[PDB]
DNA sequence: CACTGACTCAT
DNA sequence: CATGAGTCAGT
């Protein structure tokens, strides 16, 4: 019992820490996206404050 | 030190469990403001294909 | 000396 | 079976 729980701990942990490293990459390709179709709304339509309509959120 | 390892167990698990919380809340707003910002580039350029240009990121 | 990985216990 | 917390060992 001792042995199956600390083979659950490990997956717990790592899915942990697997959990967290993903979650920190998609919020970078969120925010470079976002960044992305920032400019490209911009470059379609250079009388469009974007920042105005869609304001930004922090990081 | 069994009082100050305590303490600092807490602290590595709660800045553990905060930044993943913290990404995690970071990657939902940035892909709802990408979301928006895809809307409004196709309701303002409705001839433009952006997802030729610059493809959904796998949340 | 504080931070973190990993085992154990109790949920 | 999965996880929050105390503990020990290593960073």
């Amino acid at each position: 019992k001792r042995y199956k729980n600390r083979v659950a701990s490990r997956k717990c942990r790592a899915k942990f820490k697997q959990l967290l490293q993903h979650y920190r990459e998609v919020a970078a390709a969120k925010s470079s996206e976002n960044d992305r179709l920032r400019l490209l709304l911009k470059q379609m339509c250079p009388s469009l404050d974007v920042d105005s309509i869609i304001p930004r959120t922090p990081d």
